[PDB]
């Protein structure tokens, strides 16, 4: 599913994510724009062999088992597949543990480079929320 922007910070405000870890919501959003392009499909291969998936490109070194990241971790408890779902619930639960692992959205390099430090509150703005 591609969601709408106004449509996944309302997906997103309803699974706690709203300023969780003191991160506003545009936060989120200007994360899951540059991350997926607000695609919950997405995914991608990383040089180490991992693959980051879904809204956020939670990545299976650590968070998700996809069975075939050699020595990897899988702290959300869930298969990867589960953050390529039109359900966002994985993402954002997984999202929470990682934004609680010490780095706050560091984390996600694309929130460091692109988000971190801007106008984030223009990804909610004219949203009904
Ligand atoms: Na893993």
């Amino acid at each position: 599913k591609v969601f709408g922007r106004c449509e996944l910070a309302a997906a997103m405000k309803r699974h706690g994510l709203d300023n969780y870890r003191g991160y506003s919501l545009g936060n989120w959003v200007c994360a899951a724009k540059f991350e997926s392009n607000f695609n919950t499909q997405a995914t991608n291969r990383n040089t180490d062999g991992s693959t980051d998936y879904g809204i956020l490109q939670i990545n299976s070194r650590w968070w998700c088992n996809d069975g075939r990241t050699p020595g990897s971790r899988n702290l959300c408890n869930i298969p990867c597949s589960a953050l390529l779902s039109s359900d966002i619930t994985a993402s954002v639960n997984c999202a929470k543990k990682i934004v609680s692992d010490g780095n706050g959205m560091n984390a996600w390099v694309a929130w460091r480079n692109r988000c971190k430090g801007t106008d984030v509150q223009a990804w909610i703005r004219g949203c009904r929320l």
